[PDB]
């Protein structure tokens, strides 16, 4: 019995969590009571198998159970038109046609918060279907989100009301505490997105390869033969989670941290204040740790990787241990290079040592690899520096509506509100990264953007509009965003022809606070670049800053709400004129 196998590992509890997050991923439109039903059928089947490990099915595999379940709710495809189908599959994949109808962009409607005077009482008088709903509606809107982390921010987001709701001002000590949340959590969320898709679009030898690099900055005093150990269970733990294997994913993960936490004086020496906490607390800790640590006397690279003059035959012998082995070796003394960086540099050497060893002398053909190095390492870095400026000119504000036009130019075709999110998130870049030092600087900013690239990827994935986006996309994981910074102005696109419906102006703009309002700026600034993508000087701004005037006016005018109507088809006029 598997489910009975799980349950004892992770208890009545984590576990009965770790399945409402399963389903909430799988049939996101399906409502939270229902979800709940099955989650306790579930539950109580589990408990009986415990005792009698033989009884009615609990010989069973997790997918056929809980695909069996959820497919009760399932075949009603007037609700979930498409998903009666995978139901009518089989066992080698009826959980496959699960996961290519997971969704990445919930056509739920926003998530409102009541009164902290409600959400208090809610709280108090029950605080299990107080926190089940957190839970349900994270996991809906993000069906990646790393499980094993969700459960994490359960017991935070439990904490920020058991605390505040006891204070002399609740909004005042909840409201700050729950939007830090809800930040960290798009994070976190989009952090485990780019995870998962490189273990599915890139295979998880690429994923090997970050890990590698990723454990190896962190522990530079781990051994090659320690880290590799950590990448293949790390590895497995993300292939779980990202396949839908919630609770073997979970008991993995707590696995692997009891060994890290053991080990410890083997890997690093900053897990000393992890491994004194919680479970929950222990592991959060210990994936977020500070790089410990460089060790002092460390040879050179060039010794065993250019000038030995065994490198092509060790290269033969077990190529990719042989280059782990170079990654790992790179990435150590380097905390200063972001991942991906140093995962171009390793696929620079693996292709000179492709070339070069099949040679007369490859001592001679490879011995000058590292000159190849510098410009793979000065362009990230003199991007940054070049970016950073600009930014702190600008602030954010005015950076981010300098990449949405910078971008709506290099890839028309995207749809406004992913151009808007995509652009937004980058601009977060500067006040999240442009504060360091250079040291800090790259790791920080350039991994921070294949996050948000792979975003825009995802979001593209959906509908296919423009080849460019697909081709920076698939082509190579570690050079998207080399790929999208060559991009320019698409000189194929064809500008749209500006209707009233493309955008509409309705008094309710007044109502949304600041963040409502630049957001519906901006999708108008990408609606306007996209009618006159080469004709803009600069005077879009000009139209932008009359766009500012009409808002304001319309707003604090008193006639009806009508001034939006009438002076809405003004500006329209005064727009068109430039």
């Amino acid at each position: 019995s598997e489910v009975a196998h799980r349950f004892k590992d992770l208890g009545e509890e984590n576990f009965k969590a770790l399945v409402l997050i399963a389903f909430a991923q799988y049939l996101q439109q399906c409502p939270f009571e229902d979800h709940v039903k099955l989650v306790n059928e579930v539950t109580e089947f589990a408990k009986t198998c415990v005792a009698d490990e033989s009884a009615e099915n609990c010989d069973k595999s997790l997918h056929t159970l809980f695909g069996d379940k959820l497919c009760t709710v399932a075949t009603l495809r007037e609700t979930y038109g498409e998903m009666a189908d995978c139901c009518a599959k089989q066992e080698p994949e009826r959980n496959e046609c699960f996961l290519q109808h997971k969704d990445d962009n919930p056509n739920l409607p926003r998530l409102v918060r009541p009164e902290v005077d409600v959400m208090c009482t809610a709280f108090h008088d029950n605080e299990e279907t107080f926190l089940k709903k957190y839970l349900y509606e994270i996991a809906r809107r993000h069906p990646y989100f790393y499980a094993p982390e969700l459960l994490f921010f359960a017991k935070r987001y439990k904490a920020a009301f058991t605390e505040c709701c006891q204070a002399a001002d609740k909004a005042a000590c909840l409201l700050p505490k729950l939007d830090e949340l809800r930040d960290e959590g798009k994070a976190s969320s989009a952090k485990q997105r780019l995870k998962c898709a490189s273990l599915q679009k890139f295979g998880e030898r690429a994923f090997k390869a970050w890990a590698v690099a990723r454990l190896s900055q962190r522990f530079p005093k781990a051994e090659f033969a320690e880290v590799s150990k950590l990448v293949t269970d790390l590895t497995k733990v993300h292939t779980e989670c990202c396949h839908g294997d919630l609770l073997e994913c979970a008991d993995d993960r707590a696995d692997l941290a009891k060994y890290i936490c053991e080990n410890q004086d083997s890997i690093s020496s900053k897990l000393k204040e992890c491994c004194e906490k919680p479970l929950l607390e222990k592991s959060h800790c210990i994936a977020e740790v500070e790089n410990d640590e460089m060790p002092a006397d460390l040879p050179s690279l060039a010794a065993d990787f250019v000038e030995s003059k065994d490198v092509c035959k060790n290269y033969a012998e077990a190529k990719d241990v042989f280059l782990g082995m170079f990654l790992y070796e790179y990435a150590r003394r380097h905390p200063d290079y972001s991942v991906v960086l140093l995962l171009r540099l390793a696929k620079t050497y693996e292709t000179t040592l492709e070339k070069c060893c099949a040679a007369a002398d490859p001592h001679e053909c490879y011995a000058k690899v590292f000159d190849e190095f510098k410009p793979l390492v000065e362009e990230p870095q003199n991007l940054i520096k070049q970016n950073c400026e600009l930014f702190e000119q600008l602030g954010e504000y005015k950076f981010q509506n300098a990449l949405l036009v910078r971008y709506t130019k290099k890839v028309p075709q995207v749809s406004t509100p992913t151009l808007v999110e995509v652009s937004r998130n980058l601009g977060k870049v500067g006040s999240k990264c442009c504060k360091h030092p250079e040291a800090k600087r790259m790791p920080c900013a350039e991994d921070y953007l294949s996050v948000v690239l792979n975003q825009l990827c995802v979001l593209h994935e959906k509908t296919p509009v423009s080849d460019r986006v697909t081709k920076c996309c698939t082509e190579s994981l570690v050079n998207r965003r080399p790929c999208f910074s060559a991009l320019e102005v698409d000189e194929t696109y064809v500008p749209k022809e500006f209707n009233a419906e493309t955008f509409t102006f309705h008094a309710d703009i007044c109502t949304l606070s600041e963040k409502e309002r630049q957001i519906k700026k901006q999708t108008a600034l990408v609606e306007l670049v996209k009618h006159k993508p080469k004709a803009t000087k600069e005077q879009l701004k000009a139209v932008m800053d009359d766009f500012a005037a009409f808002v304001e006016k319309c707003c604090k005018a008193d006639d009806k709400e009508t001034c939006f109507a009438e002076e809405g088809k003004k500006l329209v006029a005064a727009s068109q004129a430039a």
